[PDB]
Formats: C-alpha cells, structure tokens, sequence
C-alpha cells in the first residue's frame, strides 16, 4: 500500500493493520493469578490510503486489540472490527468512504452505507464485544473469537440512526444506557435515550432535540437522569460543502447541561437545560445524585481540545486553553433560573480519559483515574497515571518515564463485591523509543510504586481511544 | 513468560512469536507486476524460556514466515513450524527439550522424541513447505494454509534418522539431493544420500561412514556427485557429558573434501577424498564439473566462524581470522595424490550466506549473490549485499546503511527460460533503529541503485536462517 507521507501516516502513526495472536507474551514482575478475564481496547488504523490523500486519526478503521489475563499470563489477539465499511472496501480493494463525517466525499458506490469504523470503544454487554462509533449503530463481535456480527438495530425496535460510542452501565438494574445523536440523519438535533437490558433486548427509545447540534460523544446516567452537555463543537452540511472538517469550535456559543429523565414516557417540556459560559468539556467521570441535585465530573478546558476540528472564526489553536482539569458541574433540579449552583475545579492536574470503579456509576464515588499530562517532566503528551481520592483529596502521581505515553487505563475489580476500586488498573504504555508497547499492570490505589507487572508486545500499538475489562465468565473464556 | 535477561533473549533477540496476517503491506517503491508467489524464510524464536536458563540463537523454534507478493503489492503470513518439540512443549505448558544437540539435558518425558525445531529452512519442493533441521527427519508444512503436517520419512523408505537443511534440486531431473549425517545416531559417523522425485517419493538412500563426524550442515551436488566438505567442528558424547556445546573447532585436523557418486549403488571405495590443510567453511554457494574436476566455491575462513561453539583447545574466539571470502576448492578425480587440485581466492569482499539462481544447481555459471560484511563503512556485521561476476570479475555492492543490517537473499527468476540471473533478489533488512524489518526487492542484476520496492513490516523479524522463493503455482496460490 502507498500511504500518505504526512504526520497522520508516519512514525507513531504508521498504519500496523496487524492481526495475530500470541500467547504468553514476554512479561516483567508479577501478573496477579486472581485476574482471568480480558482487556479489551481500540485502535484507528486505515485498511487502505485514504481517498482525499489525507486524513486524521479519528478516522481510521477500527482494530480490535484482546489481552486475556489468566494463569498468571498475559496473551493477545488483535482483529478488525469488519464494519460494512471494511468489509466493502476490503472486496474493492481500496478506500471508497472519504473524510471524517462526511458523505459528501464517499464514493458514490457507498452512498446510503453505515459510514462506521467501529474505531471509538471496544465495550463488553449482554455477551457481546460492542465496536462502536457514535455515527451508527454499534458493531457487534464475539468476544471470545473476535469474529463480526455486524451492526445492531435490536431486531427493528431502534429506529433513531446512531448509537454513542460511551455507553454506561446502571449497576442497580445491569441495563446499558445509551444515546444516539444527530438521531434523525446527520447534523439534525435530533437525540434518542435508549436503555438496554442484560439480555440484550431494546427496553426503550426515547426521542428528544437539543439547543443545537454539536459533538455529543460522552454523557453522564444517574438512576433518574440522562446528564448530557452541550458544547459548541459544532458541524453543519454547510461546512462540509465548504471543504471544511467536519465539526469546529465556536467560542461564542453558550454551554448546556440537560437533565433528561431515563423515561420511555420522556417528552421535551420534562426537560431541564442549564446554561453556563462558553467553555470546552469532553468526557465524564462520573455523574450522581444528591438531594434535587446532579454532579456531572468532566475534565473541562477554557477553549477547544480538537486542533483538527478548528476555531470557526480562524483563530489558530491555543494548547495552553486546551488544558484540562476535572472539575464538578452541580445543578439543582429545584432552582429557580437555568444557572448552574456551583462549577468547582477538583484538581490543579492536568488530564483526560476519565475512569472510574464502573460498578459506581451514576453513584456517589470516592476514586478517580485519569491520563495526566505533566508539562513539568522532561520529554525526549500524557507521560501518568493519575489518581484522585474524593474523599480525602489525596492524589497519586506515577510517570513513565521521558521516553513514552500512556493510553487510556481501565479498572479491574477483585471480586463483584469488593469495596470501591478494590482490584487493578491496566493500561497500554507507548515505549515510543522502542517502537513498542508494553501492557502495564497496577494496584488500582498504589500506582506511584510503579506496575506489579509489565507485559512486553513484539511490536507497537496506535493511539488508541476507550477499552474496557471483561471477566472470562461474561466473554466466554475458560473459567 | 519470564525469559532470561542474557543477550540471546534481548534487544535484537527478544523473542517474538508473532503470528500473524497482513495484506498489502505499507511499501514504497514499484512491486514488479511481473511477480506472483512467495518468500519464505525462517527465524528461531523460542516458544518457551529455556530449561537452562540461558540457550544460544541456532536452539530457537522455527517460525515461518511467507511474503507473498502478487498484484504490485506483498503481504505476510507468519506460523509456527509444529515440530513435535513445539506440540509437546506447548501443551506442557513449559520448555522439556534442553540445550542444543544436546540429549543429555532433556526431560525425560521426552526421550526418543525427535529434538528437531526446524529452523533452519524454509524450502519448497513437491508442493510442500519442508521446515527443516538437520538433526532429525524435515518437517512438512502447507505451503498456502502454513499449518503442519508432521516430519516426512517418505512411507518407510528413509531408514536414516537425520535429514539436512540444505536441500539441493537438480535442474536435469527435478529431483531433490540431500543428506542426512549422524544417520545412525547422535555423534555417528554414518552419513546418507538422498535422492526425492519431483513428486515426493524418495528414489533412494545409500550409505557411507566420513572420516570424523563434525558438522555436515551443507554440500555441493553436481550430475554426477556429492561434493561433501568435512570441517572440524566436532562434536561428541563427552563434549555432553561435560557440559560444554556440543560442537567445538578443532584446528589440528585436517579438511576434507569427498567425493561420492550420485548412485543407489554407492559403496565406501567409491568415494575419493581429498584433503588439505585446516580451515573453515560451512556453505556452498555451487558445485559444478568440468572435465575430471570438480569446483565447489565456499565461503572459506582461516578458523572457526562460530564463537558458540568454541576452539576445543581453550583459544579465545578470532573475530579476524573468522573473516570468510568466497574460494573455490578444485580437486581432479584423475589426480595421483589426495591434494587439491587448487583452492583459489575468487573475491576479496567478506561474505557469507551465498546464493545462486538455482535453476544454475551443479552447472557452471555466471552469477553469485552474497551477504556481505563491509568494516570499512560507518555503523552505529552483515552491512551490504554483494554480486559477484564469475565472468568478468565485476563486483556490485549495495549497503543498507549506518543503523541496519541484512539477511539472507534468494533469487527470482523472471521466467522458467529466462537467463541466467534474469529476475529479482529479496532479502529482509533489519531497520534497528526503528526496531522493525523491510522486504527489499532488488533487479538482480543491477543492486547499485537500491531496492526497487522497500516493504515495510510493523514488526521486527528476528535473526533469520535459510529462504527460498517459490512461483504461485508451486505452493497452492492463486494464478
Ligand atoms: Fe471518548
Ligand atoms: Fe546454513
């Protein structure tokens, strides 16, 4: 294949396209024989050049990397996600969609096609791998084999056109909570609610609009709530006609939080929308109740994080207002006007890719993780694995070290009824002056020690985006 | 696993054990569409770690790995060769077999087993992959699916219980000559010849006793004979039983060359052997006839080439006088005495792995393909590829530069009747300090100007052995 030589294409970003499988990767320290299960996570890597001669890393092809942890080993199997994308490029043997979000630049042949890469999560439900990308409907996969199912629409019952790519789980019920926005076709205002039981069966869609079409990646669920915000990474056919990326940033645009009830009943007017300043938030901690009142943890920046989706008025990316930090939005369900009660920053550290214990979700909560990026380190860009205590304030620091980068880490819990964050947080490290990765095992509240264990691959990972543990009992893999 | 922390295991020598598939590899250059089959290639690489707690690099499990280039582009297939090694050690869980050609440190579970790890080759012939090592019968392999079959000893036929890694094929009957030595047993001074028809079946097996068991890892075959060189590098019981590797030089013997009639009927008198003073030599870039004579052009050193296997008097190991240059050893089969006819220094370039295009196997000609160690040029050592003219003297060079280094390469014709040399070189180049390999692809003729098409693995290859190139229609590939 002839790819691109641009930064989206070289060094880090060398497409890999590797499937394979090897067990009983070479491995430092000790591997906790409590752990049999899976980490399941994702990573953009193009099949094929793209058309335009160009493109970003939120658009490649979703590539699926397995590590099963048992018998105090670690083994990996890596296999495309085969969305319809793949699969019909794959028989033509070349790209036939274009750029990020943008039917305009398909090939014809492909028109009326789910333009899903599958490229954003690899989250384990109701026996399945969900590969997911918030423009369609979920891609299914087998977790065990890692063979494709194809996209779920749950027999017909779900009529909105997207499904989101962070899917929560409600521990008191098992059920999936979901969204799909841009529901009715694409840049609509449109927004479906669904809920998913442990069966795997559709409970409910519920249709609603927002103030306006933007970026609705991430969302908080409390028992009562969908907690979704709003911010002005807009996008537009306009801007597509104009050749331009398909979302950019507007900073004159206000910010929302909606308070939407998890109601198959839901109609529009039950509906809160709290307004606040312009502001940049991504992804969520954690969402809970209190009182008449919704928390909602999100890392927040003062300006846009995307530098590939740009300022709307031409203004040249600003990294230092793209900084992050984890900061807590309270409203109160009884107040009066549409204000926030209270904005509150909980750390002055710098950071993205929010996790949690997710038997806490949508519950008052004690323990954060988070990729930090510490401007302060030498670096020959997340460099630690943070994490904070709510409840003390506490907060533990490990980095790894001036030659690499970390990926998002997940959380493994001892036993179904351990205390919060009672287990281990794995996460892939990029050992960038290696052109390797390395599978990093921590004691989930003592990560400044450093890994009880490191997994060596033979080779490298991409920049990957969400992942998730599964046990082998819930993937079908040997007890 | 947990692997020892010893150079045979680090770096350039983590093990790897990739299995894998990708097509249409990222490449630059221009694939000739003329090309339509495949490269195979074989690298040890330990499945396990082991039993010893340090081992040397020739002891790795073979891993296969095949490049089939059709269509302009390339793509990999990498499996293991499922020696019965492999398969017992793998549901074992855990390395049984022990140090190299070494008995004497196995489990006992696994006495009487064959020890082999086929990793030496990667060879076609018959419409088989052979996976071969030349302490036990070859292993067999689908050359289109990669899976195992078993280890080949032709229905009965083959009564030796060794057969060589370095097969030869007879261009004027298609018919594959090899050897198998230690044929009775370890350490033996029993040797066969072999003779195989193009579809599989052995022809025949004749024996004969050499004048001191050693390493007989290649050999020359002309119409009319076997051309076997005897080297001491020496191997015995006591060397096991004292622990020491099994083979050792021996610069007090003598060298020979023998002299063994192509024929079923073979016995001991029939068999000249010439002899002359000590020296080193392992492989045969060819043999051919001419009159009464025979030439055997080899890769010749003042002494021993393998610091493993060391001086059995105690001397340190002789990096210069490990230097080897391509000689031509001449005998006269009508000769009085047992002298050489003439040993003749055919290029100052040091080199090693030759090769030929093998439709030339026991004729005279033209061309010969080299790696070659180059210490002049800067690094930061197998450095370059080298053509050598047997015609007019021309040589041609070609380095890989400061940070990488070469393996091994093979010749493919552009067509049956093609002329000699008429065709392509590949051979892969380790990119060290990107920490992954290239398929280069050269004009085989014309290497000056560099590879025509440089393919680009998102892994590293280890340290490789012997390869071969085979048409699509001789492996079960498409037309
Ligand atoms: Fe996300
Ligand atoms: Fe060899």
């Amino acid at each position: 294949a002839h790819f691109p030589d641009t930064p989206a294409f070289t060094g880090f970003n060398a497409p890999s396209r590797i499937e394979c499988d090897i067990p009983n990767l070479v491995h430092e320290g000790t591997i906790p024989p409590e752990l049999n299960g899976a980490f399941f996570r994702v990573q953009p890597d193009p099949q094929f050049p793209p058309r335009l001669g160009d493109d970003i890393s939120f658009n490649g092809d979703g590539m699926i990397t397995r590590f099963h942890i048992h018998d105090g080993q670690c083994d990996i199997k890596q296999r495309w996600a085969k969305t319809n994308k793949w699969k019909l490029e794959n028989a033509a043997g070349k790209a036939l969609f274009g750029s990020y979000r943008n039917p305009l630049t398909d090939d014809e042949s492909v028109k009326g096609e789910y333009r899903s890469t599958a490229n954003t999560n690899a989250f384990v439900f109701a026996g399945k791998l969900w590969a997911m990308k918030e423009d369609s409907p979920s891609l299914t996969m087998d977790p065990a084999t890692m063979e494709t199912f194809g996209f779920e629409k749950f027999g017909g019952k779900m009529t909105g056109q997207t499904f989101t790519a962070h899917p929560k789980v409600d521990p008191l019920t098992g059920n999936m909570v979901a969204i799909g926005y841009a529901a009715s076709g694409l840049c609509t205002d449109d927004v479906c609610l669904y809920e998913i039981s442990p069966d795997g069966e559709l409970i409910y869609e519920a249709w609603f609009k927002v103030p306006y079409y933007c970026m609705m990646h991430d969302f908080g669920v409390t028992k009562d709530y969908l907690v979704l915000h709003i911010v002005p990474s807009i996008g537009s056919w306009d801007r597509l006609e104009k050749g331009l990326p398909h979302f950019g940033f507007d900073t004159t645009l206000p910010v929302y939080l909606g308070i939407i009830p998890r109601r198959a009943d839901l109609k529009q007017e039950d509906i809160r929308w709290f307004k606040r300043e312009n502001c940049f938030a991504s992804h969520v901690m954690n969402a809970f109740q209190e009182g008449t009142k919704v928390h909602v943890d999100v890392p927040e920046a003062e300006n846009n994080m995307f530098p590939f989706f740009p300022d709307v008025h031409g203004a040249p990316f600003n990294p230092q207002q793209a900084m992050s930090r984890l900061t807590r939005w309270t409203v109160d369900m009884a107040s009066n006007s549409d204000e926030f009660d209270s904005v509150t920053r909980l750390t002055e550290t710098a950071g993205e890719f929010p996790r949690i214990d997710d038997r806490m979700t949508g519950l008052p909560y004690r323990y954060g993780w988070m990729l930090e990026m510490d401007m302060k380190r030498p670096v020959e860009l997340m460099n630690c694995l943070f994490l904070k205590d709510h409840q003390t304030g506490a907060e533990q620091h490990w980095w790894c070290g001036p030659t690499s980068s970390l990926q998002e880490p997940a959380f493994i819990p001892r036993s179904k009824d351990a205390p919060e964050g009672d287990g281990w947080i794995v996460q892939v490290c990029n050992r960038l002056a290696d052109h390797k990765s390395d599978l990093l095992i921590f004691e989930a509240l003592d990560i400044e020690k450093g890994p009880v264990a490191t997994v060596h691959l033979p080779f490298a990972l991409r920049f990957g985006l969400h992942g998730n543990w599964a046990n082998a009992e819930e993937i079908g893999l040997a007890a």
